[PDB]
Protein backbone atom coordinates (compact mmCIF):
# COMPACT_ATOMS: atom_id res chain seq x y z
CA UNK A 1 0.00 0.00 0.00
CA UNK A 2 2.54 2.64 0.92
CA UNK A 3 5.43 1.64 -1.31
CA UNK A 4 5.35 -0.69 -4.61
CA UNK A 5 7.97 -3.77 -5.04
CA UNK A 6 7.67 -6.86 -7.43
CA UNK A 7 9.19 -10.23 -7.44
CA UNK A 8 10.50 -12.85 -10.10
CA UNK A 9 8.84 -15.67 -9.86
CA UNK A 10 11.67 -17.77 -11.44
CA UNK A 11 13.87 -17.10 -8.70
CA UNK A 12 17.00 -17.60 -10.94
CA UNK A 13 15.99 -21.18 -10.82
CA UNK A 14 15.59 -22.64 -14.43
CA UNK A 15 19.18 -22.10 -16.55
CA UNK A 16 19.13 -19.05 -17.63
CA UNK A 17 22.85 -18.32 -17.81
CA UNK A 18 22.71 -21.02 -20.26
CA UNK A 19 20.38 -19.01 -22.45
CA UNK A 20 22.89 -15.59 -21.94
CA UNK A 21 25.34 -17.57 -23.34
CA UNK A 22 23.98 -18.92 -26.18
CA UNK A 23 22.64 -15.61 -27.02
CA UNK A 24 25.56 -13.59 -27.13
CA UNK A 25 27.30 -16.62 -29.53
CA UNK A 26 25.01 -16.32 -32.15
CA UNK A 27 24.58 -12.86 -32.36
CA UNK A 28 28.30 -12.57 -32.36
CA UNK A 29 28.89 -15.39 -34.79
CA UNK A 30 26.40 -13.35 -37.42
CA UNK A 31 27.92 -10.12 -36.31
CA UNK A 32 31.43 -11.02 -37.00
CA UNK A 33 30.45 -12.71 -40.45
CA UNK A 34 28.81 -9.27 -41.59
CA UNK A 35 31.54 -7.27 -40.45
CA UNK A 36 34.36 -9.70 -41.84
CA UNK A 37 32.56 -9.51 -45.24
CA UNK A 38 32.57 -5.49 -45.29
CA UNK A 39 36.20 -5.18 -44.17
CA UNK A 40 36.92 -7.66 -47.19
CA UNK A 41 40.24 -9.76 -45.39
CA UNK A 42 40.47 -13.39 -46.29
CA UNK A 43 42.96 -13.85 -43.02
CA UNK B 1 -8.19 -30.53 -20.94
CA UNK B 2 -5.37 -31.32 -18.28
CA UNK B 3 -2.85 -32.04 -20.99
CA UNK B 4 -1.60 -29.44 -23.44
CA UNK B 5 -0.48 -29.67 -26.81
CA UNK B 6 1.10 -27.50 -29.99
CA UNK B 7 0.37 -27.84 -33.10
CA UNK B 8 1.18 -25.69 -36.37
CA UNK B 9 -2.69 -24.59 -36.79
CA UNK B 10 -2.67 -23.12 -33.44
CA UNK B 11 -0.23 -20.55 -35.29
CA UNK B 12 1.76 -18.85 -32.38
CA UNK B 13 5.18 -18.76 -31.61
CA UNK B 14 6.20 -20.23 -28.34
CA UNK B 15 8.97 -19.72 -26.13
CA UNK B 16 10.42 -23.18 -26.20
CA UNK B 17 10.41 -22.65 -30.13
CA UNK B 18 12.96 -19.83 -29.83
CA UNK B 19 15.52 -21.57 -27.83
CA UNK B 20 15.15 -24.73 -30.31
CA UNK B 21 16.49 -22.72 -32.94
CA UNK B 22 19.13 -21.04 -31.47
CA UNK B 23 20.45 -24.22 -30.02
CA UNK B 24 20.88 -25.64 -33.79
CA UNK B 25 22.07 -22.43 -34.80
CA UNK B 26 25.05 -22.65 -32.56
CA UNK B 27 25.72 -26.18 -32.93
CA UNK B 28 25.49 -25.92 -37.24
CA UNK B 29 28.40 -23.37 -36.77
CA UNK B 30 30.38 -24.82 -35.19
CA UNK B 31 30.01 -27.62 -36.90
CA UNK B 32 30.40 -25.94 -40.17
CA UNK B 33 33.71 -24.82 -39.27
CA UNK B 34 35.46 -27.35 -37.96
CA UNK B 35 33.81 -29.87 -40.63
CA UNK B 36 35.45 -26.89 -43.43
CA UNK B 37 38.71 -26.95 -42.19
CA UNK B 38 39.15 -30.49 -42.18
CA UNK B 39 37.81 -30.15 -45.99
CA UNK B 40 40.76 -27.95 -46.29
CA UNK B 41 43.30 -29.04 -44.08
CA UNK B 42 43.98 -32.32 -45.77
CA UNK B 43 43.90 -32.35 -49.81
Amino acid sequence: GSMSQFTCEEDFYFPWLLIIIFGIFGLTVMLFVFLFSKQQRIK
